[PDB]
Order: C-alpha cells, then structure tokens, then sequence
C-alpha cells in the first residue's frame, strides 16, 4: 500500500479535473460552435 | 469520515452521476442528429 | 452494499462498464463515414 | 496487497489510462470534421 496504493487514489484525482473541464469543454463546445 | 481522502470518495459521487446524465443525454442525441 | 462506501465502489464499477462498452460502440460510430 | 477489492482498484487502472489516452485521440475528431 502507497507506493502501488495511494499513487491510485491521487493519480486519478489528477485525472478527474482534466476529464472534469475537457468535459464542460467539448459539451459546451457542442452546444455552440 | 475521513477529510483529504473523504473528498475522494464524495467528489467522484458529484462526477459519477454527472457523467451518467451527461452520457445519457449527449449520447441518446448522437443516434439522433 | 455496505454504507456510502461499498455502495460506492459497486455504484461506479457498474457505471465502469457500461462506460466501456458505450465507447466502442459511439467511438466505432465515428470511423463509419 | 489485498485480493476481493484488489482486482477492482486495478480495473479502474485500466480505464483512468483508456480515458485518458483515448481522450487524447478521440478529442482530435472534434478539430477536425
């Protein structure tokens, strides 16, 4: 655990706000043009 | 209850459902438009 | 189903799937033109 | 390492690059038509 572990957790924490605003992004985007 | 790690869990719930609208809406458009 | 924690991991873990499949059906509908 | 819960954290490994790589090339579609 943490080494294989808490590298999980946080890695996809960093994950979550990219996907998070590539979303408002790319949906608002749609809705726009 | 914890409070670094608790706002994981709580945070991905806020995204989780989201996305699951989210997908509902702009996917059931794609086999629209 | 446990408490607002295992209800989670099963919660998003189906939605992890569903997800999946989603994408390589909606991401195939792209490279059909 | 663990065994029941193992397996799901890993799973969700695969699918945190799949997004993220998968994003990177799918996101392309959208600057291109």
């Amino acid at each position: 655990m943490l080494e294989p572990f808490q590298i999980l957790s946080i890695s996809s924490f960093i994950l979550s706000a990219l996907h998070f605003i590539a979303w408002t992004i790319g949906h608002l985007n749609q809705i726009k043009r």
